């Protein structure tokens, strides 16, 4: 009989439907491996893995959020993936997911699915305050005085920012990722020891955000104003794409997000990564089997069009196929499957969650007009450094 695998996951609704046929394939197509998969809440599911651990009842594959790779990967020793996935299949996977999966020199986690930040508007907003409702925002500068043109013009916010921390800080922190990388800035250093961020690139970030919520464009803890139409536009995952293409609030337009004219585009990248927890050889071998099958481009385009999820695959956001069902089918998908090219992920270093709520309690402070750009972003430097250094 086949070797069993268990896979545990957190998807529902449609999600969990796509993955569930697409085992019932690979089950189908072969009787070396078969598949059992489980759904674990997303809120239950790290806590699930360590008592898995103390057990010894961990499954053999592990789908996440990309931010738990680093935590999991303390959890249980993972199995390394090279020399498991065929190479060309990682070679042809998101760099910054691939890097970001390597853990002590172990390709320890792989994406399978992915998504990231866009812009997103309201079209009939734009075309109230007499802008262009199809010409969206290109540059930092247009952004800002389009947003001042929506706000003088309809006394509503222009654009929302992610102003407050709440319980995790991440909202604030990955939505001001975007805009650190298109001014050339970094978040922490190469080896995940520091901070980076406390640069005049930074401060061209931090100070762009500041100036948004000054001038009332963007106002300080007003996040959602955008999605119950009563806002000009947003920083948008690339999820809403889908959850709006069919039961719209209101005519939404999509875009690149907007970056200085001194910068570079960029955008933060979210998604699920699989990890295989090391058993025997030929059990590590039998879980690869699956994740290089469910990675093969005809699994991966099937599987995105299917969930509205990005290809994690270069070979497929590039394809023609792919392309021209996107410009058919869900056409405001297009500019987030075009920033696959350019999206950065966030350091893949375990005390990230502690990292990104210190980074964003002090930022806010900036944010709430209680600090200056340069104090919040020393603050925010110390903070950071604290948490990294001291362990
Ligand atoms: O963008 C606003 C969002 O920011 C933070 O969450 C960041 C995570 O966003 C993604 O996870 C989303 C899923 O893809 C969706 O299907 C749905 O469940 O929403 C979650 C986020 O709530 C991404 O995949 C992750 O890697 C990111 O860390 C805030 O914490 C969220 O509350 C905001 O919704």
């Amino acid at each position: 009989g086949p070797v069993e695998v268990t896979v545990w996951h957190y998807w529902d609704g449609t999600n969990a439907d796509a993955f569930d046929a697409m085992v019932d394939t690979y089950n189908a197509s072969q009787s070396d491996v078969r598949i059992s998969a489980s759904n674990v809440p997303n809120s239950d599911f790290l806590t699930k893995l360590r008592a898995s651990a103390t057990s010894d009842t961990l499954p053999d594959i592990a789908i996440g959020d990309l931010v738990w790779v680093p935590q999991i990967a303390d959890i249980g020793t993972l199995a390394d993936l090279n020399g498991r996935i065929p190479d060309d299949t990682l070679t042809d996977v998101n760099d910054a997911l691939t890097s970001f999966g390597t853990i002590d020199g172990k390709q320890v986690s792989v994406p399978v699915s992915a998504n990231n930040l866009g812009y997103m508007y309201n079209k009939t907003l734009f075309a109230e305050a007499g802008l262009d409702p199809e010409n969206p925002p290109t540059t930092w500068d247009e952004l800002k005085a389009a947003g001042q043109t929506i706000l003088d013009e309809t006394g509503k916010p222009g654009y929302d920012l992610y102003t407050q921390a709440g319980d995790s800080g991440e909202g604030l922190t990955w939505n001001f990722q975007v805009n650190l990388w298109q001014a050339g800035g970094d978040f922490l250093t190469a080896d995940n020891s520091a901070a980076a961020f406390n640069t005049p690139e930074g401060a061209e970030a931090l100070q762009y955000w500041v100036d948004l919520i000054d001038s009332g464009v963007s106002p300080y803890a007003k996040w959602g104003e955008f999605e119950k139409g009563q806002g000009g536009s947003a920083q948008e995952g690339s999820w809403m794409v889908g959850i709006w293409a069919a039961d719209p609030p209101f005519e939404f337009g999509t875009a690149q997000v907007p970056y200085p004219s001194d910068g570079e585009p960029a955008t933060n990248l979210g998604g699920e990564q699989a990890m295989v927890f090391e058993n025997s050889d030929a059990e590590d071998d039998a879980a690869a089997d699956f994740l290089s099958w469910f990675l093969e481009p005809d699994q991966v385009t099937e599987w995105s069009k299917e969930t509205g999820m990005l290809p994690v695959l270069d070979s497929v956001a590039t394809g023609s196929a792919y392309l021209e069902w996107v410009e058919s089918t869900e056409p405001r998908l297009l500019p987030y499957v075009e920033q696959m090219a350019d999206a950065h992920a966030r350091p893949n270093t375990a005390l990230y969650p502690t990292v990104s709520l210190a980074f964003a309690q002090e930022i806010e402070k900036a944010l709430a007009g209680e600090a200056s750009v340069d104090d919040a972003l020393d603050a925010a430097e110390q903070a950071v450094n604290a948490v990294l250094k001291n362990g």
